[PDB]
């Protein structure tokens, strides 16, 4: 393509006009853009007069090519993958005549790391942390519920024949009823007629969340995708816990060819540990699907 010589095409089903876009407080600031609450004027059809709080991507002033490839990027699997509950899903974009920004669906209550976090049981938040919740910490019914959500998310997502690629709790958005929402799709990829995606000889996936295929055969399948989720689900179950304590990425290379492998989290079940296990499987094909982590996580629910 080219993104310093490219004019991003009309698309009038999903420009949203810039005079009825109020921009409010910032959201999140990364490395590669930043995300701001926004008021959107009739952007729901239902309510042509009514504005709704929405959360708005956009570049940073020091902004690379590739950082306006990747907006674009996300912008446009967005339209593609469609409308999910635990989906981060696209309301709108002003791409025309000026900066390029990229309207969602707003999740009040954060990134899912740091609501974890905040939710833990008494004394593991030693020191003193003004941001706890006490009156909502996490019991092991609401991680499950959590963990199944995501992958109702992922199953959805694979159907698509979309990867995302990033899976992890800084990647997960809660809405202010306690929604698990899937967002940043920078680096998700559409791999309808396919058998996998090649990946770059180094890529631009964090080590500790990648599979093994990925990182030393170049291959991506929706198979990595469940990798990935079995490291989020060793987050969720330590209430937002770093993956691999301890160990530098440069030392997992080596203790991945040799099986490591995450211990079992603190109050976790040998059944859930298990299906973390599972989705660590050396062999892709012999890793779960996504619809069947979604039938197991299920029935524990239920049985919850």
């Amino acid at each position: 393509a080219g993104v310093s010589e490219y004019e991003l095409p009309e698309d009038p089903k999903w420009e949203f006009p810039r005079d009825k876009l109020t921009l409010g407080k910032p959201l999140g600031e990364g490395a590669f853009g930043q995300v701001v609450m926004a008021e959107a004027v009739g952007i729901d059809k239902d309510k042509p007069k009514e504005a709704v709080t929405v959360a708005v991507k956009m570049l940073k002033d020091d902004a690379t090519e590739k950082d306006l490839s990747d907006l674009v990027s996300e912008m446009e699997m967005m339209k593609m993958i469609g409308k999910h509950k635990n989906i981060i899903n696209l309301l709108g974009a002003c791409t025309q005549d000026g900066p390029l920004y990229v309207i969602v669906e707003y999740a009040s209550k954060g990134n899912l790391r740091e609501y974890l976090r905040a939710r833990r049981p008494p004394g593991m938040e030693y020191s003193y942390d003004i941001n706890r919740v006490p009156e909502e910490q996490m019991t092991f019914k609401d991680l499950v519920s959590c963990t199944y959500q995501l992958a109702r998310g992922m199953e959805y997502l694979a159907s698509q024949k979309c990867i995302h690629r990033d899976l992890a709790a800084r990647n997960v958005l809660v809405t202010e009823n306690n929604v698990m929402k899937i967002a940043d799709f920078g680096l998700a990829r559409d791999i309808n007629n396919i058998d996998y995606y090649k990946q770059t000889t180094n890529g631009r996936l964090p080590v500790k969340w990648m599979a093994p295929e990925a990182l030393f055969d170049r291959v991506y399948t929706h198979q990595s995708d469940v990798w990935s989720f079995g490291v989020l689900m060793w987050e969720i179950f330590t209430l937002g816990g770093s993956p691999y304590p301890g160990i530098p990425v440069e030392e997992l290379f080596k203790l991945l060819k040799e099986g490591h492998r995450m211990d079992k989290p603190a109050n976790c079940t040998n059944e859930l540990y298990m299906m973390m296990r599972d989705c660590w499987h050396a062999v892709p094909s012999q890793r779960p699907t996504f619809k069947q982590l979604v039938e197991d996580l299920d029935r524990i629910l239920t049985l919850t």
